[PDB]
């Protein structure tokens, strides 16, 4: 019962040295409780395989091969997670680099939670440490920073639980590429929380690069932050290909004026997976432009959710939002459930969102199958392009053709 | 204490089905602003008062001056009560109506809430209408409603009940309207249900016109079977906060509907337009347009639910919510909910908010129109593919004339 998850998640925090901050975290994660299908924000998500399950905490070892057979190729500073705990060992060393790493438990630094949720809260109280990350005024970091994380399930019916928390501050001026790779060590099941919360100073430029890679069938419920302050740059792509059950959520503050945002997301749920993918944005101050783009591909009894919250608040003037969740359903069993919000408190802005559902019409198709092409290539390559707008945000071709890779083994024919 | 007195106004003899409706509202309860679709529209000015049920006579004077000129079959409801002095006669108009409080043959709703429950319990009276097989009527069907409130700090209410059964192959226009007899507040409550039959046409049209002060709560339920067509334009001009919702379900394969509101609320007015549909049956297209013009201190409130049905291929539907904001202090809040377990459709939503531009407002002033002048004829332009989906001119005049008055120097 729902109770009982609860009560074993409440185990584990007391099982460790806890801080005051995830002691805060636990006091709110039992205030507001786990949601029924009743709940506003849970209709589409099921929790019944996490709810119904027993949990474990372990940490495991894995070896330089393991991870590299499980790693992707790239140029970069890659910092190494294994079931919740940063490992040296198969680290990079960070000095020189222009990050500022530093792995504790120290949490006075942390900023408030934009939108406060449940799993939010026990990422919060779990996690036995945090990434503490900065890069320093006006610093331009060569590699991008790579958060590699291996999680893995335990033999038998136990659920094996790591959660991840890292912070990144990008002082006025600096410029850097982040990205975050989830991965499983096998097929066993496991259930990954994750938070990264990021804040953009004045004259920064983030780039934010999240792709949710594991195995079909665990858990992955997680919730980032980016702060934004005046005259900020933040780019967030999401490719969310993994896990039987995910549920995403970037919550973002545009807390300066004459700030850009642009928050993409991928989801393309098989079988029997639900791919939830959430956005939360305050426009608190005016003449920023956001733009968002969530692209779905549905197939065989899989279910998209798309959940997207825009609020201005009054006096934003020159406010500049849009949203677009544009949704491909492969099969007559697949299913989309979407809810683009708007909360307008300024007259002077153009704000606007779209949503869309179909299938590949046979009108397209005809003019690849008139070439020659068989069903499937001329399916994929519809498909792909669907994809493109998403996929042709990553700079780096080596790192573009391994997520257009992880999304071809989803597609028709694989 | 709300649940409180209208449960003392319920037992003040009540058909079962009324019974039923009061048994699952104070079940229900009152909802508060963290319920999912109440975090806008506020019920404190309506749940802090103390109510009361008068009904008060009125004179054929009186009626003429808030009637709207139109040729039509037209039926009289003051304060909760039919009124058949007032009304013309409906025996050999093509309409069959009865009116009584036996509610055997209504159907389900199709999407229950609390406030079409409180209708349901204290409706004192079922409007029985419907057109026979592949008739027509000549005349369109009016339900007039004029609702007055008492003095001092009471708050009258009445609800009101109304079912159309449009049989195969019947066309009919209905429209409702709603004033206020003074200045005096109240809260009405409405539920309009319409049964469209195979190949039958609806035309339905919704007039809100009641005074500043008073609220207005309804829904209305749209049923259609295979091979039907229903339009249905609502006009939510009156009342201090207003929450109109329709309910529809597309039943029936290759059926037509379209589903369209206009929202103006200005001073402290709340002005909430909803709609859920299910598209159960493929093969149907449906369109909706819902366009509010929000002015200074105003909030307008849009929430729209559609949900397709496994297999039901050939879904076309479409919902627009384009919102204009006239101040910096209005507000808007719109929630699309799609809900698609079909493939083989085109569902699409989009929904805009933004002011006038004002290079378009000095381009306007540099040809020789004023500032008032310019607004206006930028208003009305905003708003007339609702208005012109009016077939009748002389009732469209009298539309027109009710957005005028919420318009700058209306």
């Amino acid at each position: 019962n729902s109770s009982n998850a609860l009560q074993q998640w409440h185990h584990l925090f007391e099982a460790t040295k806890r801080s005051p901050q995830a002691q805060q975290h636990l006091q709110q994660l039992l205030r507001t409780g786990l949601p029924t299908r009743k709940h506003e924000n849970w209709k589409y998500t099921p929790l019944e395989g996490l709810i119904n399950s027993q949990f474990v905490s372990i940490a495991g070892e894995i070896s330089p091969q393991q991870r590299d057979a499980l790693a992707l190729t790239l140029d970069s500073v890659r910092l190494v997670f294994v079931d919740g705990r940063y490992v040296p060992a198969l680290s990079d060393a960070t000095e020189g680099s222009g990050y500022e790493v530093s792995i504790n438990d120290d949490r006075q630094g942390l900023p408030d939670a934009i939108q406060a949720e449940v799993f939010l809260h026990l990422t919060e109280s779990l996690a036995q440490s945090v990434t503490h990350i900065a890069v320093k005024r006006g610093q331009r970091p060569a590699k991008p920073l790579l958060l590699m994380h291996i999680t893995q399930g335990v033999a038998g019916e136990e659920v094996n639980t790591a959660h991840y928390r890292h912070h990144l501050d990008l002082a006025e001026g600096a410029e850097a590429t982040v990205i975050e790779h989830f991965v499983s060590l096998n097929d066993a099941r496991h259930f990954t929380g994750a938070r990264f919360t990021i804040n953009v100073a004045a004259n920064a430029h983030l780039q934010h690069i999240k792709l949710a890679f594991e195995n079909p069938l665990s858990h992955h419920f997680a919730h980032n932050d980016l702060l934004l302050a005046e005259d900020a740059t933040a780019f967030s792509h999401s490719f969310l290909l993994g896990g039987a059950v995910l549920r995403h959520n970037t919550s973002t503050q545009l807390n300066g004026e004459n700030s850009t945002l642009r928050i993409n997301s991928l989801a393309m749920p098989v079988k029997n997976e639900v791919c939830d993918t959430r956005t939360w944005l305050e426009h608190n101050k005016g003449f920023c432009n956001s733009r968002q783009l969530h692209k779905t591909i549905v197939s065989d009894k899989g279910r998209a959710v798309f959940n997207g919250l825009i609020n201005v608040a009054q006096h934003a003037i020159k406010t500049d939002g849009q949203m677009t969740n544009n949704n491909l359903l492969m099969g007559k069993l697949a299913e989309v459930d979407t809810k683009p919000q708007l909360e307008i408190y300024a007259d002077d802005v153009k704000c606007s969102h779209g949503a869309t559902v179909g299938r590949i019409d046979d009108e397209q198709i005809f003019y690849l199958r008139s070439r020659g092409i068989n069903q499937q290539d001329a399916q994929q390559m519809i498909i792909y392009a669907f994809a493109a707008e998403l996929t042709e945000a990553l700079r780096d071709e080596g790192l573009k053709q391994q997520v257009l890779a992880r999304i071809g083994q989803r597609l028709p024919g694989g």
